[PDB]
């Protein structure tokens, strides 16, 4: 099927229940490695790749419905839809939270809740508004990109990642960054960060569960108790005593527990 390809899609496990996990920028659906070991046994899991990462086709990457995050939403609805899932717990690491957010919207049937990895509904500060970015840092970041991708690939990786410049996850997302193809990493990278969700986040209605390390280059620990003040929904916080903005790769002994009590239980 030309979703199911497209999207790289995967479905392991078995249960009552479906978990459908969506990957951040610059990496794929491996950032979920040491998560899926630990669901297989008790659910469904459907594991997909976000148009525009390294192993998708750049001729499918459709720059006018990428051209803002509800254009991720509509494929994940599409991925949802293509396997009749009518309902799952979707996990969405960095954009894929604000994906999962924006699909909610669209379709609040399809989710029974969402558990947000380090999250954010904008990037850059606003008058009353800690985002982590001023538009000056944003362009030297899409400076560096033009000037040369695979350095400043190996310069961010680390600082992403956090901890060890050293590690395995480090490694491995600095390759997964330097698989996109150039120009759509410029493209997308200037989309997500320059997004801004927070008008929307009254209007959810289903129960969000928003987790994130502690230190987090693109998101300010401020950034979650935005989310949980504004998010019109029954919500959750948990701030993880965890480095990087992809702590299910790089912290999991640490992290890994965390998510799992947040799609085993729901807020009361
Ligand atoms: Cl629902
Ligand atoms: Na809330």
């Amino acid at each position: 099927g030309v979703v199911e390809e497209a999207h790289n899609v995967k479905v392991i496990g078995s249960g009552e229940a479906t978990i459908v996990l969506g990957h951040g920028f610059g990496t794929d659906q491996s950032v979920w490695k040491h998560l899926v070991p630990h669901l297989v046994d008790d659910y469904r899991v459907v594991l997909y790749d976000n148009m525009g990462a390294g192993t998708t086709n750049p001729d499918y990457f459709d720059f006018d419905r990428y051209s803002n995050l509800e254009g991720y939403s509509f494929d994940l609805i599409a991925i949802l839809e293509d396997l009749k899932i009518e309902s799952c717990i979707f996990v969405g690491h960095s954009v894929s939270a604000m994906i999962g957010v924006l699909a909610s919207l669209n379709r609040p049937d399809l989710f029974s809740k969402i558990v947000m990895i380090s999250a954010s509904p904008r990037y850059v500060n606003d008058v009353d508004y800690q985002g982590g970015f001023e538009q000056e840092d944003l362009n030297q970041l899409f400076e560096a990109i033009r000037s040369n991708y695979k350095a400043w690939c190996l310069g961010f990786a680390p600082l992403a990642v956090g901890g060890d410049m050293d590690s395995i996850a480090v490694q491995e997302f600095s390759r997964t960054l330097f698989n996109m193809r150039p120009d759509i990493a410029l493209s997308v990278g200037q989309t997500i960060f320059q997004s801004d969700m927070r008008q929307i986040l009254p209007f959810v209605t289903v129960p969000c569960h928003i987790l994130q390390s502690v230190k987090d280059l693109a998101v300010p620990v401020v950034v979650s108790e935005y989310l949980h003040a504004n998010l019109g929904c029954e919500s959750v916080v948990e701030v993880i005593p965890s480095d990087g903005h992809l702590p299910q790769l790089s912290s999991p002994d640490s992290v890994i527990p965390v998510i799992l009590r947040h799609i085993r239980n729901d807020i009361a």
